[PDB]
């Protein structure tokens, strides 16, 4: 139940676009049920002739009548599609940004464990739903009910309490089928929908490691890989359409055993002295135009059922995975001093093994600090928790002596600019690439941080300029291309706090000293936060923070702490070695 | 076309299998009940048993008996034979579908390298649901909607010829030259909006699979708006040309009826005049009627078949394009297999760019000698992991030659060659599975035992122990739930369950601490034997202790010998090594 998102759909004439549309729908089917009392005209072709003319009531009226009966009825239903496409597709729109943006409000945790391909199952099958599902509400529920009891009654005025007994009999025999018909394929049907969805993911898995698959020359494990999941889909679609073949039979059967019925009862009606002929054309013509809708609330009732189940599976999918949020009335963060504080924060991913075990330091304002440490020490998750992707289980984390889970993410967010350890790129060019970091950022902004990122003189080689395409990921640049690109977006954003999460790995020495001097020269109060495994990338910081076992084992110069002989000179005595 | 006489190789190895049974019985089941459907308004036309002849016992017995029999049970039979082609034929479409799925995605992983780096993943998703979707209902209808129509079109002609005389089977195939004709016209006027439509959603879909992609891009810069509206721009863009085809399909629709309803009108009211004439009957009438509906109900749906039919030939022939032009190595006819007895590398006067308006490689010779440990140093850009990516063959070169073991890369087969390399690339990409998976991915049918023993060389084997699911830790998408370094060191066991006699080690090592990555090659070194290893990095600590060092500056070789000897020169590596060692 998601009801006041249509809601401000009446600021618009959209009033004016549905009721018409639903006029149209009442017009078209006001002909239906005149189009077989205009085949009565054949009564006047056999009983008692015609009034004025035999003949000529029975031409000119019947010609009128059945044929502008038949066009109008289709072009009033042709009428109100054109007249609602508008409406229905922006509501298609409408429903697809939402589900983009609740999509991107999801946590990082599940982005992190998500699979690609699966998502975009998922999401577009069940916008397909709701969309049919909602399309099937306006314009297939109201209509066929006022056909229904409108032959009812018909039957009920022009032929007494049989046909009407006959007809609701079928009616109830028909919805009871349809019923218990589609509760026996819902089973088949969600089996296949999962294994549609678990082998479209895994041909996406296969599609990001096309590399992977090269490197190892494993196609045809790949390709039997999926084989296996086409297969279990395939044999799981064919029991699903054969269910939907018997419940299409069974319709049939039960239809045209009502049609026997009437047609016979009718005759009979006829034979005794009772009824016409032109009766039995009568209720031929109004058990098709009957027939029709029954055939057409069988599958509304289907699609409504197995479009509730996808809707649950989406919105199931974008419901409860929100880990950080903010507190009510949160004020902003106010960053007078860009200072960063650890306070015995405790953290881990998953309960079952913890990461941080009371960590505590201060990165003092405007200092340029380093974290070093071994591979699994926590480093980019300090990076992670300061973004606040997570919440830390114990103690917290203070930007200029305010906690970040007590301010609006936003304001956190623009007061950081990560660089991060796995950079990607959007698959565009290197200028939109690096005009990314601003929104609306000048041509000016994205020179400077090009020089500053020394990539200026790269860009100024390159045939095509800023308007290189970059590939998805990036992939197209080199390594270092990349993380200079990274570095640009995120001085094009010139944050206060800064956090290059080996930002420089895949960087010579000497690019990557170009570009720190040349940080350090135009910076003035900017807080530098770096994490390295090249000592030599961070040896003239302020201060070291040695992270050993989750907590901060030593702190200091990179003079100091290799006077004091500890963890961090073996470190540098190791990497130093000739 | 010719592409379709191109394609058909393809569906001449599904003619050998029992789907000949059910292919034919299928069509068999059409046939009957499109005899039904005809035969279905002749014995409705005993209501002329109902007036005449009528008004005793025996007319009641006619007409009770021939309308329950011949049209209640007849349309019943028409529907049952229509859904038993379905039941009959599903398992081969459903079959057909798949091995088409197989097949195209085969293709795609036969695709070459440049493509795969310049592709769009959402647009690449779209376009082979459709593509696919669309071949196989062209399929489909080409088999059973091509010679059913045109039968029961021919019968009924054939059926108003023998009842009616001549001027009603003029007047409808006046009707059908006119409504095919609209049909034509209008499908031709919509068809340019169609491609256009096709166009914008795969773009809205690459788009928003992009931004998918770049999720923690966007959270450190803030533009979720922006991402949003972005993406909502050819939304509606794709909304506005949707409004515009499913338009002239209402317009294609109200012209059809308009068609087949003045027909209709024209046949009944020749048939009342042909009765108040005394020539025909009012049987003759409810004949007409129910024929002209059967006739047209079928061409409601051409419409749409010729739409779809012409869609899936341009997609076919977009897929022998794609397939075509997207694989750029290939095998020399009749090439044979790498023999690696002694495995050197060899770089002769290699000159090779990605694209031809910017050179990389200008003019490289270098020889790595067998069973020796080479390092390729130099600064970003150099050209270092293009020298990797030659090795493997992603590209030819354009100029020079690469031979391993004095043979020819560009004369060996693909396979053999990849076979016998082992590259740790510097972009490592795992697949969302567990840490088990991946490490065992190096070697297919892999034994537990030689997990072990490369997750011990690769100095994760204690990490994997002390993790709560150990070796069934999901990694996530892209090993992003592992950190760096434990993905590069699943990245390494997988090349060493692999174990070929050539390794490469592009950045392998790059986000690894001195000590853990001197373990790791330490017990490589102690590993191995005649293992020729070439190894890429920036930290030149990693590749001091190599037999030699390659210096690469924009893409030609400019020194060369071990770390001693290149020190001792006061060159461009010494260079390097002084401004590396900070000691600020
Ligand atoms: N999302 C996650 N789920 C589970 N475990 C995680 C997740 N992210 C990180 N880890 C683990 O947490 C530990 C610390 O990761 P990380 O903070 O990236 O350390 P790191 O040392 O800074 N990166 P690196 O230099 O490459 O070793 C490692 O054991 C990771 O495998
Ligand atoms: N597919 C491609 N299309 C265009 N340019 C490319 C492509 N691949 C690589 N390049 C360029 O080729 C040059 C060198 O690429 P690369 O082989 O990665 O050198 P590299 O030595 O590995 N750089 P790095 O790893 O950062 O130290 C760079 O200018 C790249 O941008
Ligand atoms: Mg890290
Ligand atoms: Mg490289």
């Amino acid at each position: 139940r998601f009801l006041p998102y249509l809601w401000p759909a009446d600021n618009a004439v959209l009033r004016r676009r549905v009721v018409g549309a639903i006029l149209m729908v009442l017009l078209g089917k006001a002909t239906t049920l005149a189009l077989p009392f205009a085949y009565k005209k054949a009564v006047d072709a056999m009983t008692l002739g015609g009034g004025a003319q035999p003949a000529l009531t029975v031409a000119l009226a019947f010609v009128l009548a059945y044929a502008l009966g038949r066009f109008s009825g289709v072009l009033f239903d042709n009428l109100r599609n054109i007249v609602f496409e508008r409406v229905g597709q922006d509501a298609t729109r409408h429903l697809a940004e939402n589900v983009f943006a609740r999509l991107h409000k999801l946590s990082l945790r599940f982005h992190l464990a998500r699979r690609t391909g699966e998502v975009t199952k998922v999401i577009e099958r069940g916008t397909k739903s709701i969309d049919t599902m909602l399309y099937f509400l306006l314009f297939n529920i109201a209509p066929t009910v006022i056909e229904l009891t409108a032959v009812i009654v018909i039957f009920w005025l022009n032929f007494g309490l049989g046909l009407v007994t006959a007809t609701i009999l079928a009616v109830i025999a028909y919805v009871w089928t349809t019923r218990t018909i589609t509760e026996w394929r819902t089973h088949l049907r969600e089996k296949m929908n999962r294994l549609d969805g678990q082998a479209l993911a895994r041909a996406v898995d296969s599609l990001l490691n096309y590399e992977t698959v090269k490197y190892f020359g494993a196609e045809s494990r790949e390709e039997a890989r999926y084989a296996s999941a086409a297969r279990a889909y395939a044999d799981a679609a064919v029991k699903s359409e054969n269910s939907l073949g018997l419940l299409n039979i069974a319709q049939a059967l039960i239809v045209n055993l009502l049609m026997a019925g009437a047609m016979a009862w009718t005759v009979y009606g006829w034979s005794q002295g009772k009824l016409t002929v032109g009766d039995l054309v009568f209720v031929n013509t109004y058990l098709t135009q009957l027939f029709r809708p029954l055939d057409m609330l069988g599958m509304v009732y289907r699609t409504i059922r197995q479009g509730l189940i996808d809707m649950a599976e989406m919105f199931r999918l974008i419901d409860t995975h929100i880990e950080v949020a903010d507190v009510p009335n949160a004020p902003a963060l106010v960053v007078n001093r860009p200072s960063v504080t650890f306070d015995n924060v405790v953290f881990g991913y998953d309960r079952d093994r913890e990461i941080l075990h009371g960590l505590s330091f201060e990165v003092a304002a405007g200092s340029r600090v380093a974290i070093v440490g071994p591979s699994g020490a926590g480093k980019s998750t300090i990076a992670r928790l300061l973004f606040r992707f997570y919440d830390p289980w114990e103690g917290r984390i203070l930007i200029d002596g305010q906690d970040i889970a007590h301010v609006t993410q936003t304001s956190l967010r623009a007061a950081l600019g990560i660089v991060p350890q796995d950079s990607v790129l959007f698959n565009d060019t290197i200028g939109y690439n690096i005009a990314y970091g601003r929104d609306g950022a000048s041509r000016a902004e994205v020179d400077a941080a090009a020089k500053g990122a020394a990539i200026a003189d790269f860009i100024a080689r390159l045939p095509q300029g800023y308007d290189t395409e970059v590939g998805e990921r990036g992939l197209k640049l080199s390594g270092g291309e990349k993380q200079r690109v990274a570095i640009a977006r995120t001085l094009v954003k010139n944050p206060p706090i800064l956090l290059f999460d080996e930002a420089t790995s895949a960087l010579d020495t000497r690019t990557e000293q170009d570009i720190l001097s040349t940080m350090r020269a135009v910076a003035s109060h900017r807080t530098t936060i770096s994490i390295a495994h090249r000592l030599s990338t961070i040896a003239d910081s302020d201060t070291i923070l040695v992270l050993d076992q989750g907590r901060l084992a030593e702190q200091g110069s990179h003079l100091d702490l290799l006077r004091r002989d500890g963890l961090y000179a073996e470190m540098w005595a190791r990497q130093a070695a000739e």
